[PDB]
């Protein structure tokens, strides 16, 4: 293994161009994206046979400084004039080889921030700001780019991948766990109506990486619809366990976006313990933080 | 100094009373909560000079167990019949004291731990689910409670505080910070138009502990109005500082809510560096974050 | 209330004048600090009714910069020809308030920022290579204020030591404790106990604080030692009963102190298997989150 | 992708059996482990084309809970009669193999939970009171599978050391790198270099790993010494020139390893002062967030 780089390389533009024209799903109200703030954080990873006497020599002849990564980056946001983190990242790489003769690999992760709109009045009716925004610690979008020059000094993308992470969903009832294997390692009891509260990183690979660029946005896939999906599917069904509820949500995925090759779940296990399983004159319950364990899931959904 | 309790006994309950006949202002347009999940993190710390052998000569006699305290806290969610974090507060203060005469002084932090509805299709249409909620990492609210017993044996709250902790706003644009003394030890340049970032933290006094309770929800402020007051002033005004900004935001918040005596902020400025001051054909720029070292302002206003 | 200031100021000065002649105690080998590497995070904040304006005016005119109050802390731990946190809290102090004529008050933290000895090779503690400590470390608290007639008083002073994290295995109890409907936690006769302890102390005279006596300084050093040395010794029958035995032995040994305030947090594992063949080991896991606290003061 | 687990399962076992007889190196004093405490934090994945079924029908027939896999650890912590985090996960996974006939293959993660001695007063260290530390920690993973001849079979075995922050105040040069249009970085002769370090092995015999011939195992602990006495000794060129160095010294001190994987950040800081007066001193200050990394695997 050799390569080296850069990690949070934070950037927020002002003013990128709009994301529009893009297709709908039931499960989501999506349009679109303002854009007027567009925040990314952003890894770089680089890697060539001819880095070797950077580490076995410390000639640095070869080395980009990390440093320098950090200002290509934030520079190249400033002139990138498409419309999605994705493209962004092919901008990046594309960039980054042309410059570079000497670097055969780079692999870049960008991760949303993303920001919220907010309330005010103004001019007798109250709504939504175009100036005030609330930075959001939940859920965000991430995308993952490899690329490749060849022999003949053509580039290549060799993997991409788009993303939705720290999803956190608790449904207070219509979830089951039962039925599982009990045997002298088992204490956990039977539970036919539990508050499930799942983790959930969503990953997706489009059958064509041109299609996660945004330059015909109708075949773009937005985080903000498998979000929806999400949530959707964890409502409509009775769940009977993390990998149930995953597969269905999965398969809604990729009917709803026959454009996608697959879609891969990192899942995690957050459920409450019950403190109070019955309130007069109530349907509540109390419920409490659990011991540190969590169980996980890992699953991919092909089409 | 002499006192001891529980820290981080978080409690679930589903299906509280929902908060409704709420007052409205035109920056919010907060009508009330429906309660379905009702999430608080409690801090209890108990005083009283009968505590002293515990310390002194390891006598547990009259220690109530902090583990004790936390089913204390639990069970008391299950029987709470209100509406309000500060009305669950005195319950559970007025509940403790009766039970252990021995405590001279309660005082309660209560955090919200809030939770953000979600979308799902159902019987033909999509609409926000009953079912399955967001956990929010962002603002949440906040209520601080403090009681004695008194020589007759009657109970008093000495003090009580609502809040709203964890606001972190962005404004792109119309924010200046010019004038300020450069001297040998200034190297900040002034700026006409920044991208003012502040974290707040906002926290009211009632002029009437009642008021804080919900028993009379008119009477009752909510931090979800607190906040968009708060990002509706922020939009507003052409800001001179963060000074500036948090006066103007308290002066509002008092105009609006007469009930309250006072309101205090805690700010922090978390403005990022610029980058790129032009970019062509755009009035966007790129921006990143800065050293860790951040400004802090604390400030009062009064009715 | 009405402040600003400056956090998170990160202050990292090599060879700051060494720390020698501290009196050393049984309990602890501390001696003084080399001080090839001082790391310090400071936090300043600053009042004075002149400062209304800038509140309700957006009036700059009389508002030093928080930048500048980074400069300001970063360029005086460059002349500072002290040997601590907290003469050198005092000495930002006076100079800022000697600066500025408009501020009436100055409350400085400072937080070490803990770098350990490594061995390089016969092996030997290195002299250039440090390792980042995220474990305890030395903490100080000043306010000065300008009095009418100008003179510059401390209206208060505290040292401490903050995030140590110490486990006794064996011999602590917690029994005899009220049982009543709420109570389900079983009394324990010899359990793991796991504390965090926080730990602050004042001086009788402000001036032993800044070091200029060695002899009458007192180190987070010897305080986190004779911790250590106290839970070691004491069969403890909870933290509150550990915590007031620290405090009476740290009062014993720094008679110029004149107390000390703990903040101590329970953080005991859940025992999971009780026996285990032919051993008098046993297994533990991690508790739900909820955790004890306890906070008590010891005077002299 | 198909597989489920546990993470976060900490368990903390008191006198587990010593590590004695391991063989010293020049650049550590490490000899062998006390186990008066041992804590781990274990992560188990499991998978097998028999689950399929438990995510596309939802039928948990052939599910082990999670829960139940945490029962699993921790129980056969109590009954582990080994001394190593390596040789414990090779238990545990054959255990939970030879236990379930459904599961095909088996993935542990171990991460030391470490504490740190201290001193009880004569000054002597405590053998009941120990320091739990948050600075770096050891590491072992594991991955087993059932052949379809009914054999078990280790597949992968990585050892390693996480969380080492070391900076070395003097005798760090970065020059001579690519100067162009993104180039902003001044070129240093004598910096701070401040690296976080995670740094992994592989041994030639995966027997080797487990402990049960003391004198063939590697310790973290010594691991960490190499690297603190490699950075002292080396005027270093880069990270990545010094991490090269430390790869070759540990593959010369332990020739039973394969390979030295590294995993390095640099956190270096920023200048404020150069020069002070009367002293060799400067101030520095923590930069922005970005941080540069390196990747390099030394092979034997
Ligand atoms: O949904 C679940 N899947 C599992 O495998 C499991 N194990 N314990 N609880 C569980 N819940
Ligand atoms: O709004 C601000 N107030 C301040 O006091 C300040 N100091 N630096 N930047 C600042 N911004
Ligand atoms: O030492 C302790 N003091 C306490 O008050 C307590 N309460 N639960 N456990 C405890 N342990
Ligand atoms: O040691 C270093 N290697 C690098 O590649 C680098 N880039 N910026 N600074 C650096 N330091």
């Amino acid at each position: 293994v050799m390569y080296y780089g850069k990690g949070d390389v934070f950037a927020y533009r002002t003013y990128l161009k709009p994301l529009t024209g893009v297709r709908t799903i039931p499960e989501s109200p999506f349009s679109g994206r303002d854009h007027i703030l567009f925040g990314v954080n952003v890894k770089i990873s680089v890697g060539g046979t001819k880095l070797l006497t950077s580490f076995t020599k410390g000639d640095n002849s070869l080395v980009v400084a990390t440093d320098s990564m950090k200002n290509f980056i934030q520079k190249h946001l400033a002139s990138y004039t498409g419309t999605t983190i994705e493209g962004f990242l092919e901008y990046v790489a594309t960039s980054f080889l042309k410059k570079y003769s000497h670097i055969e690999k780079i692999s870049l992760i960008g991760e949303e921030i993303p920001f919220e709109t907010t309330f005010a009045v103004k001019n007798g009716n109250r709504a939504a700001s175009e100036l005030v925004f609330k930075k959001s610690r939940n859920e965000y979008a991430t995308a993952y780019l490899n690329m490749v020059r060849n022999e003949d000094n053509t580039l290549n993308i060799t993997e991409q991948q788009s993303g939705l992470a720290g999803l956190q969903l608790i449904k207070v009832s219509g979830n089951s766990f039962v039925g599982f294997i009990r045997d002298e390692y088992t204490t956990l009891p039977e539970d036919s109506n539990r508050p499930l509260f799942v983790y959930l990183n969503i990953k997706w690979k489009y059958k064509n990486t041109e299609d996660s660029f945004g330059t015909n946005p109708e075949n773009y896939v937005a985080a903000e619809q498998i979000r929806d999906i999400a949530t959707s599917v964890f409502h409509e069904t009775e769940t009977l366990s993390i990998q149930h509820l995953i597969y269905l949500i999965g398969r809604r995925i990729l009917e709803r976006f026959p454009q996608l090759q697959e879609v891969y779940f990192e899942s995690q296990n957050h459920t409450w313990d019950k403190i109070v399983e019955e309130i007069p004159e109530s349907e509540g319950k109390v419920y409490t933080e659990p011991r540190p364990p969590y169980g996980f899931q890992c699953f991919t959904v092909t089409q």
